[PDB]
């Protein structure tokens, strides 16, 4: 039911913002590396094992091509008693050790593609495996400054944004306002509105002296 | 490593620039307490307006 549908979006859409909420930029990078080394190593323990299998059957190849000599010898080895049937039938088995030999060979020859194709496989996925690692490194720094930067900025008059850029403000307006009321006390008070004025500014006395002294 | 040197020169330029606002920073908090310990005694001591004791 579309009812139940939407309950349910509804419902994992909740989950999906708690998980959201504790993520951490930098520890959850870790993780990442962790795996992918892991599966790393399970591909690698692979491309040994297929090494292995081909230094193997390496093994049969070289018995038969030592062999499709030594048959010779064992021919040779017979007809020196003067024996034809045994070195003919030495010939023979050789003959097949030696189609045997020629198919190894060739199933050797493909397997090194294998293992070639396998090796340049491997090389470029643990290139690109440590460029990510070095990916990660510098992104995790760029967490860490950006972190603390976004508690540190400029100390732009509107706004506090910050605990020690909130403390800060405060307490420079509330230095402006005793500011303003120590002069409004006198501001307040004052001998004369012209006794004022003449405190302000001194008057045709003070213009006067400096001209002439100037 | 051309991208870390422009990450590293960005960071760089970020951290002049913030020390150098926490610094003038500083530097107001100082004139601005000297102001306030002004202003505290001031405002104890001023004219004397016949019409008020304060």
């Amino acid at each position: 039911m579309g009812l139940f549908d939407r309950i349910k979006r509804v419902v994992s859409s909740n989950l999906n913002d708690l998980v959201n909420k504790a993520e951490d930029p930098e520890k959850m990078l870790e993780q990442a590396i962790l795996e992918m080394q892991e599966d790393l190593v399970q591909l690698r323990q692979g491309v040994a094992q297929a090494i292995a299998a081909q230094k193997r059957s390496e093994k049969q190849y070289n018995d038969a091509q030592n062999e499709i000599n030594k048959w010779q010898r064992n021919a040779q080895l017979a007809l020196q008693k003067g024996d034809e049937n045994l070195a003919r039938q030495a010939l023979e088995r050789k003959k097949t050790y030696t189609d045997t030999s020629a198919a190894l060979k060739a199933s050797l020859d493909t397997q090194s593609t294998q293992v070639e194709t396998l090796k340049r496989n491997l090389i470029q996925l643990e290139s690109k495996i440590s460029e990510a690692k070095t990916k990660k490194e510098m992104l995790k720094a760029r967490i860490t400054t950006a972190k603390a930067q976004e508690q540190l900025q400029g100390m732009v008059r509107g706004m506090n944004t910050s605990s020690a850029m909130s403390a800060f403000e405060r307490m420079e307006e509330k230095v402006l306002m005793q500011e303003s009321r120590a002069q409004a006390l006198g501001e307040l008070a004052g001998a004369d509105l012209e006794t004022q004025f003449a405190q302000l500014e001194g008057g045709s006395d003070v213009d006067d002296e400096l001209a002439a002294l100037k």
